[PDB]
Parts: C-alpha cells; structure tokens; sequence
C-alpha cells in the first residue's frame, strides 16, 4: 500500500523546501559539500527510476554552478576536483548517474576528469596500491575514497570509449581492495588501513564498521559484473549484503531495521547521518542485478523485502510534515536519523538518506 514514488518526491520536496539554497545552488552551505553530491545523487536517481522529469531543472543548475572551480581548492581547476579523493568520487558518480539519466557526453566527461585526477594519488609503494583520501596529507588509504574510486573506474569500464584501461583499472583495483585486509573475518569492511611503523606493511585498522562502507562497494562489484559477465563478482557483493543483513552483526536491528553504530550513543555526526541511505541504494542495485543474472523468481527476494522492511519502519516512525503557511504552500517529508527511532530534528544529511532508501525501493 506504499508508494515509494511519491514518498520519495516528498521527501526530496522536504529537502528543498527546508535545505536548498537557489542563491548558491546547493543544499546546506554549512553541512559537508561532498554531501550536496550525494543528495543530487539521490534527486537524479529518483528521476531515472521513476521516470520523471520534476529536478531537472534543478539538477542542472547544481551542476554548472558546483563544477566551477572550488573556492578552497581552486588547483582542482574545478570540475568537481576538490581538496580530498572522497569529495570529488561522490559528484563523480553523480555525474555518472546524469549521464546514465540524460545521455549527455558532457556528464560522462566530468567522470573522466574525475577518474584521471583521482588516480593522481593512487600509489603502489604504499599498500601495494590504493589511492588516499586527504590529498594534502597522504597518510590514510580508507575504505571510502577507494570503493567511490572502484565504482568510478567500473562504471567507466561500461560507458565511457577506451573502456579497455578502465575495465584494467577496475580489476586491479578489486584485486587490492580484496587482498587489502579491510574485508575482514565476518566479510565486513573496516574503516581503512594503518601502515606499520617499521616495516611499512599494511593492516586494517579495526575503525568502525560504517554502512555506507558495505554500499558503496556493492555498487561497484555490480558495475564489474555488467562489464565481465562473471557472477563472480555478485557473490562477493551477496557475501558482504548478507553480513549487514545478519542480525548478529549488529547492523541489522532485532526488528531488521539498518541501525548505525553510533544511533544507539546518538553521536552520529554530519557525516554519519547520511550513510545508511547510501547503501539502500547500493543494495537496491544489487538485488535488481542478482534478479536479473537468474531466472529463480525469488533471486535478491531478501534484499527487496530488507528495503522494503526498513522503509515501512522509517515510514511510521522517523516521518514528519512540514507546517504549511498561508504564503508558503509547501509540502513534502521530514525525517531523522534513526529509522526505527523518534523524530528529534532534521537535518540535510538524513534528509539526503531518507530519499535514497525511498528511491531504493521504487
Ligand atoms: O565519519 C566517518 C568518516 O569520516 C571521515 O570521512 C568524512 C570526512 O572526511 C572527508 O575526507 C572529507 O570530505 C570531510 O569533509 C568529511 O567530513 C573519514 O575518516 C572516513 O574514513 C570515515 O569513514
Ligand atoms: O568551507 C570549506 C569547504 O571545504 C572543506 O574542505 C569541506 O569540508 C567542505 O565541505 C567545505 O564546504
């Protein structure tokens, strides 16, 4: 009985309505830039699926005004290329999906850009590979600045031309993350690596387990899949999608809603409070590739009915309405960060997650 379409449009309303900025074209000046990409991630994915229209508009103002060159990192010379590798892999992946939406080279050459100032920083003298994420500093290869990187290069393999280096680059780039160590025992990945003082090896560094960092690769071993054609990789990715749907895991709730690790302290700061959307996403494009790959009609039933569990959950008890006005007429969703808790307040990034799960079940 639950339209996630028009649930998504309403909360993305919400997101307007209470966190964009016209003057600025962006949501949010104080929350994290790379935050306002994964919210015209979220808008652009609700137009592909749902096949509407209604942003983009608004997308494309985002887009020529946000591709100028950064303030902050004006040696990036814009095109999205910022001051860290995780920054400019978020809009590079939107940049994909509004190629994917529109079709315009333009889109999928800012992702080329992208690709090619990112590997700037990868290095095979440390780690045996991997880039790092704080490009002034170079002293952490995490997790996340490498699975935004895999899924660029993956999705590069399957729509840009001389996709032959990208699909090279995605192979090896796999091959690193998997001999990495930040997989680890329970098929769950780390926060990133810390390198030793005297021999220079590398280890995971047992940091938290972040949703988004068991999205976020699913992402892109689908990506891997569509361009080898080998199932391979979408075993990978279920064996990662089972460990966070587990309850014994701690990711998963005993009332199986996603839960962050730091809802239960309410401690999740900016940042956090838009991981989870990001890996419903994800999910939602593993379950739509695992169907695919099989003729079982209950092939990826148990990601569906895990996004569609969370999202009825977060319906009932993480919504709220805007107050319409006499002069703003308004309308549309609020939510928090918890998607089985209370209402407290809302704010861009779990706003931006709220859509994503919506926009993941439609
Ligand atoms: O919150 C956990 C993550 O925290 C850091 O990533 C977020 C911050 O670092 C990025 O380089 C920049 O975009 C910052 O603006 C952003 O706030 C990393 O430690 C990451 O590995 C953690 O997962
Ligand atoms: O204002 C400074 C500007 O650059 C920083 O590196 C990032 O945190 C951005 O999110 C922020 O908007």
């Amino acid at each position: 009985s639950l339209n996630s379409t028009g649930l998504a449009q309403a909360a993305i309303n919400g997101l307007n309505a209470r966190f964009y900025e016209s003057s600025n074209a962006r949501w949010s000046s104080d929350e994290p830039w790379w935050i306002s990409g994964v919210a015209l991630t979220m808008v652009i994915e609700y137009m592909r699926r749902s096949g509407s229209k209604e942003y983009l508009d608004q997308v494309e103002d985002v887009i020529e005004v946000q591709r100028q060159p950064l303030s902050w990192w004006p040696s990036g010379e814009g095109e999205f290329r910022a001051d860290a590798t995780n920054d400019t892999g978020w809009w590079a992946l939107a940049m994909v999906r509004m190629y994917d939406l529109t079709g315009n080279e333009d889109y999928l050459n800012i992702s080329i850009k992208d690709e090619a100032y990112m590997r700037q920083w990868w290095t095979d003298t440390e780690c045996g590979g991997g880039l790092y994420v704080d490009i002034q500093d170079l002293t952490y290869k995490n997790a996340i600045a490498n699975e935004l990187y895999l899924k660029l290069v993956a999705s590069l393999a399957n729509r840009a031309p001389n996709a032959t280096i990208y699909l090279d680059r995605a192979q090896q780039a796999w091959t690193w993350f998997l001999g990495s160590g930040m997989i680890n025992g329970v098929n769950l990945i780390n926060d990133g690596l810390a390198r030793d003082s005297n021999t220079g090896s590398c280890y995971n560094n047992r940091l938290p387990v972040w949703t988004y960092n068991q999205g976020v690769i699913l992402g892109a071993l689908v990506e891997l899949y569509h361009a080898t054609k080998d199932e391979s990789y979408l075993l990978s990715a279920q064996a990662i999608a089972d460990a966070v749907l587990s309850p014994s895991n701690g990711l998963t709730s005993s009332s199986g809603v996603l839960t962050e690790t730091c809802e239960g302290s309410d401690s999740c700061n900016q940042d956090q409070q838009v991981f989870k959307g990001v890996f419903a996403l994800n999910l939602a494009e593993l379950g739509d590739a695992v169907a695919g790959a099989s003729s079982d009609p209950d092939a990826g039933q148990d990601y569906r009915e895990y996004l569609d569990t969370n999202m009825q959950s977060m319906y009932a008890n993480d919504r709220s309405e805007i107050v319409p006005t006499l002069f703003d007429s308004s309308t549309g969703d609020l939510y928090d960060v918890s998607w089985s808790g209370p209402f407290r307040n809302a704010t861009m990034p779990k706003q931006a997650s709220a859509i994503g799960l919506y926009v993941a079940n439609i």
